[PDB]
């Protein structure tokens, strides 16, 4: 049983300005392909699955992924026969910059200049992302890629090199993509590109450090953030029409009992998820409860990087999916942390107190339904950050390949359900007054989800693997057709 | 200029339940005098200001303070004519064990049983605080008093002698008073018995650590109460009607600015002023905050400790004057602490974001008048803490010697008018369902205010030190005698 | 100290709706200078300058003033640098009218012209007030100006003249601004012009009365204001695009202490000082407090006067720089007005009942930041005066002459700071429901602060009096120019 | 059609609490009779029916009434019956002091002795009134009464009379009983007892000034009310067990229409029926917005007879029978007061802005129910004036003398559905937190209404007139014996 909306509940395109903002997201690594044509260069993610394919649950990569470097314009098709007026995309640095410095890959940059503008052409707005976990493997190679600080004037050439040859069309830019997740599965768990854990855990390189490489790989994402979004504003943004900001991972937290030590919990796991990131470029600091657990293992900022850092996004996005319980943890003698996400004393339950799983299960393991969750964080954002322009750029499910419960991959209406109590999530916080400028639904197709390959599917559009990667609307994707009034 | 409330907003007696008490404080070595009378042995207050006179302000010492040990009588007297309910007092440990510990000093027993007899003889109640702040020299010489782990079992003695002599007559007890302003004042800042502090601050014996032993002392402190709790609830309580707690000192605290940080801040102050102690008695372990601050500093409690720390009080005293506020102070290189008050991150600040002081000055400098801090720790008990039965234990302000504002010592309006306002905020709480027993004003008599000395009288009854000492009424007691009908 | 707002508690442009305007104002007397060219008659301010100069401050007048005669041209450079799209500026009666009466100044009525038209070329909408204290000196010695009825005829034919003169370009009037402060500054202490006040007060006039002359001088304005608006209506407002309203002065009041005889002082002070003339245009009386308290000395509407007043004006300007408390006086038989605003029955102090001041001083001495009077009164608009469309018309500080802690003229971050925290107020007020559609900051360019001369600067742009009364941007300018995109 | 509470709504005893009391009143010239006996004296009462008999409705007076002179135990014994734990009875001063002033009456004394002692024999509270409209006509005559200030020593000696003669056993006393109510009928409509008016009035002696007489009678109550209780707590409150007020008639008040304007009304009509006499008692003044309107006409009191005004009643009655809308008046040039009741400028109208009355009828034509009015007055005491300890000392409905829809007079379910809705009203301000500790009827018996003789009867026992003067249970009186558990 998964109970649906009511039909009088399911959201009207009036529920919400004019000006309102429905998209859709993808990523390079996740639906391009091509990953060694035209000249460009291998990333981590390329050498991640060369060199670790058994780290892939389902044994595929993302060498072809839905052939998008090719099959781009059928994209652009989906997206209009959907009614969509925004593109999230990302860059792929490796494409752009083979050798992550140097000489600029001509084709590479051909390439998004092409969607760029056929997506212009077709009347929709590009949102780039500039980086999604997608590291050049040659600077990776060079000095350990975000590990170094040297990541983070390589980064700003990359940035810099997009505004130069995309900023005369594209105007809204988020600097990186999810870096809360990327530090923690990295760097922590290493269950991702590069691959890297501590001595004695399972992980493809078992070489790092737990506690300390997720700090320095995410010190070193906001210092490279910093530089980009100075540079930005000081030479790129002439007509001051361009907006440029981050995208954060977020789960909602409830607390797992009713006591006023998860009371804190919830603070301190809302502050991990959320606060590492944000909070720099709300303050130019981490949050305090950050600094008082973490200590030396967490970098200082200098006086020009908290002040860099403070007040540099003009947008945030949101990438939601899920909530979880927060539970606290005693400091004691007998307990040491192992991994990064131990330092918020506060462990992530998906059942609470009353012995209840937080909401239903979606398909893939970890995507529970708890739309409650997101219009709480996004009034966090306004009661306590000071209601900055909000984008939902992430939030959607998964459909497991296999499961028998979702037999037809196109029948989505479980997916539609969980978007359209979402958007609706999004409403309720518009009406309490959060400032939520637009929802970008994850995925615009069905894509390359990292260490699960393609058996996750997080598609409004169906990419037909047994018929030439080929689009096909699912029900969600025909809804928004109706909703966007096509 | 002092506003005083307009007559028709002065508290009446019928605001409040029939049981509700009303009362008035004091301490064994604040009024008792007799120092070295009747085989009583010294304490650290008697041995630091006769080996260290300059620490009291106005040159005097409690070698004789209000003479109650020869003028009990005329203190029932002045609580009668007063019409109070009940008389909170301390048991001099020193007199009734002049080396800590072994053989009772009969004299110093018949001293508190003939107090305890005249109050029941007179319809008073007596509540009666085992220790403050009160320790033997013997046992400071011996092995460093509350820095040692031998404190624990030598209160327990002494405890357990209370119990044995008084428990018959007395029902409510005390097992230690402002641990908090102890810990802080002796072995922090050291301008408290015995006056340490770290070497090169400006105390008595710059011999200690201002960053340790205040910790050192507060843990025995938790750790002697759980013991002589286990040891009254198991042999001292057979008509299961007598009850036991802890007294702490709490100053309400309002964030600096509008601001998250400050609001962090506010919970730190709280978490330092009043969860360092009672925390531990509530839930048997400190304050989240003040572990992940403090660290190796702040001692482990076992688990055998832990449990017997929790639930440990059937009443809880809060001593209120006044109210700060908080300002966060951010981890950082270029910033270490050097007094164990220092650990809150958050300093005290009697100036707010708008440039006003908190409330109106009282008469001593650091009490300024802020009634409604008090509603608000009331309020915190109940919905934070479980609303246990809370006295409200010591409240009130000095009138300062030689003050031009203040030049007759019994026209004590202002005094008055502060204790009306904050028998109302009391009122205020219980209104919103705080669960408050009792209004116990510091101090019944004018006495040695410590490190000031006579110079900062707190009585409602003034002690004239010019008439022998005699017990006179100010305006304060005599409104008390029409409020309570007398 | 003076606690600025946190980076992420700045405004933003997008806070507001798209047609919700920003601008600044001045008036003609305070900028203009040129006050004897071409034809231009003097003014009552021409006339006080020039017969009791005593009466400024720094010893200046407006004979020259910024000199916006003849540079209005950088007046209109510096709106359009700072990205303002509304300018609220004055006529000066006297300069198109030398004699109040008669034939109109051809000279006069081409600079305006001029003015108007560069605004309308650089994308600026006018706003004009035609009165602005700046009555002419023939009338005043004629009839005694605003004293004698004759002046509501003369002040409708100059209200005509405006309207043929410029109405086909400008669509936005206020007939008058500030009335309160005129009538109590200019008859009540007598320290404006005409400089009345009664024998025995120190003015420059002490041959009036200061419990009549202000009343009387307020109801011809009233008067005035109907018989203007009446015309406009019926003869003036063809294409149904043009309003018309009047600005009034107003000070946020809180009750000074708890009680609800300051509860009610706080009501008749806000009578007072917004009533008198706001609530004339409202229902077409005054407010009932004060008929009771003034009885003979405020004159009575006819019925016809009555009905014209009622609902007379489209838009209503509020000028708010700060708030007082508000203290409760009795009637009683040994205390008589002196003063016209005595007749409140309500002290306005800047210390409240707990001894603090209302909120920080910003410069000059009366204006203490208290941005929460504002939210209020705006409030009151909405919910008792049926919520007409209200424009901020002026809010600013004074950066005073010679102050050490404003050593430089152009980095006025407590200006901005100010600003910013009353464009956030507004925010609030327009969350909750309040209908505010625009704010003007006072003012455009420093200019002769009446009473003060020059040496009171109140200009988001500086004028360098030693470099040839140059324009130049403050911080706070810069910061307009930013939050506006330019 | 009147609709009554549906069954689960009506009152139980346990909605209060243990130590509430309900009683009912009455007055001794509306029971007594026998008012040339034993040597009593007559009253302005007796002078006034025998002087001008046509001003009595139905053509009756009190010289017989219920015959409580004699048969008193009958009282007694109905209050017994239906369980009433208070009687609130008043004291004829000329039974008492045939002369006002002098030598006592001792059978005048006798009878209130034995009145006394035997509700005291029947376990029944004695609450007196001292003066309720019951002037000695020896005093009208020597100095015209109240009108004099001669009447305030004269009353003070009453006073003391029944403290000396009663107060061993009377604990409870009001002073005065509906001050406002005698002002305005005795002097300024002059439709009661001494029947004074304005020349042109139509009243039995229109010499008087029904702008003037009304203000001064009441001055001279509220200061013989401060003399009397200075000598009541100096010399007669030795025990500190007994407590004295004043009771207040008290009508609520609706706004007429949504429109400040009566808001403002509204809060005009309570000063003026409730505020001209609790004022004084709480604050030792008028309201404001009496002095402002009645200016000279109303006398300014001493600082002596301020303070001793001023929480001047330890407790207070409200008299409540119903509510009116308030309608705002002008101050205009064409009007001007006549009545005393003009100077509130607010019209009492028991029609509302949409047409409709404000309750239904009950029986007498002034007696409209609106329960809602007595909570609504009940949290302003508790809101504005302090919380002080309130008694519902008269409540109830006249059933009229041959109305044909209530031809049986003891089946008074009308006057019981009335009772119990507002005994309801009452718990509903208690549980808003209202100080309310009792309830008492108006009246115990069918007694001497005024104006109207006896054909309003407002009585939960009936009078039998025809046979002679035997009391009845009503319908109403024996719910109250159910209701008390009787
Ligand atoms: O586990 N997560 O919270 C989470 C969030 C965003 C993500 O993108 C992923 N992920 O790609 O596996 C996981
Ligand atoms: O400074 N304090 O907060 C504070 C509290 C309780 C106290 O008893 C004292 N004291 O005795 O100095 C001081
Ligand atoms: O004192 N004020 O409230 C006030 C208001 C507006 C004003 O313009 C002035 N002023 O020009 O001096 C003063
Ligand atoms: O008319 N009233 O409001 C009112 C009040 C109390 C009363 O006692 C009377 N009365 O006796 O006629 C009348
Ligand atoms: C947002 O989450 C989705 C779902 O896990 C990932 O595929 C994206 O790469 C991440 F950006
Ligand atoms: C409570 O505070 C008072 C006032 O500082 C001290 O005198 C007491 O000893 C402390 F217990
Ligand atoms: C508004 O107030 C400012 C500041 O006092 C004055 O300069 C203006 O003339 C008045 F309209
Ligand atoms: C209370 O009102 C009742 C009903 O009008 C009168 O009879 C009483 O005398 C008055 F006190």
């Amino acid at each position: 049983v998964f109970t649906k909306l009511k039909p009088w509940q399911i959201p009207k395109r009036d529920w919400f300005s004019k000006d309102f903002l429905f998209g859709a997201s993808t990523s390079a690594y996740q639906i391009e392909g091509a990953w060694n044509e035209d000249g460009k260069g291998p990333s981590t993610w390329d050498h991640f699955c060369h060199t670790y394919p058994e780290r892939i649950s389902d044994g595929t990569n993302g060498d072809v992924a839905a052939n998008s470097y090719h099959m781009y314009e059928e994209d652009v098709k989906a997206l209009k026969d959907m009614g969509m007026k925004v593109y999230r995309f990302s860059i792929s640095w490796s494409r752009i910059l083979p050798n992550g410095t140097g000489k600029p890959n001509q084709k590479g940059i051909d390439y998004y200049n092409n969607l760029i503008n056929s997506l212009i052409r077709h009347g929709i707005v590009p949102y780039v992302t500039i980086w999604h976990w997608d590291t050049p493997q040659a600077l990776e190679d060079k000095y350990g890629g975000f590990l170094d600080k040297q990541i983070v004037n390589d980064y700003k050439y990359f940035a810099e090199l997009c505004f130069q040859s995309f900023g005369d069309r594209v105007k809204n830019w988020f600097t990186f993509n999810e870096p809360h997740t990327y530090c923690c599965f990295s760097y922590g768990e290493g269950i991702h590109a590069p691959g890297r854990c501590s001595p004695g855990l399972d992980c493809a390189v078992p070489e790092g450090d737990s506690l300390r490489e997720p700090y320095t790989a995410g010190h070193h994402i906001l210092l490279a953030h910093a530089e980009a979004v100075e540079l930005f504003k000081a030479h790129y943004n002439k007509h001051g029409d361009s907006k440029i900001g981050m995208a954060f991972d977020v789960m909602g937290y409830e607390p797992y009992q009713d006591s006023f030590l998860d009371d804190q919990a919830r603070e301190r796991s809302i502050d991990y998820n959320m606060g590492w990131f944000l909070e720099p470029v709300v303050r130019g600091d981490y949050p305090f409860s950050m600094r008082s657990l973490i200590g030396d293992r967490l970098p200082m900022f200098t006086k020009e990087e908290q002040e860099k850092l403070a007040s540099s996004c003009d947008i945030m996005g949101l990438n939601y999916y899920t909530s979880r319980f927060s539970k606290h943890v005693d400091i004691s003698s007998d307990y040491t942390p192992t991994l990064n996400t131990d330092d918020a004393y506060a462990s992530s339950e998906t059942t609470g107190s009353d012995g209840n799983e937080i909401g239903p299960i979606t398909g893939t393991y970890w995507i529970y339904m708890y739309p409650k969750g997101l219009t709480d964080l996004l009034l966090i954002m306004k009661e306590k950050y000071g209601n900055p322009p909000i984008f939902i750029t992430e939030n959607g499910i998964a459909d497991v390949e296999g499961d028998p419960e979702m037999p037809d991959p196109l029948d989505d209406w479980k997916r539609l359900d969980y978007l359209q109590r979402h958007i609706s999530a999004v409403k309720d916080a518009i009406d309490q007054g959060a400032d939520v400028r637009g929802h970008f639904t994850w995925g615009l197709i069905d894509n390359f989800e990292w260490g699960s390959g393609y058996s996750s599917r997080f598609g409004l559009v169906y990419i037909d693997k047994e018929d030439g990667n080929k689009r096909k609307l699912k029900k969600s994707a025909k809804w928004f057709a109706k909703f966007n009034s096509v």
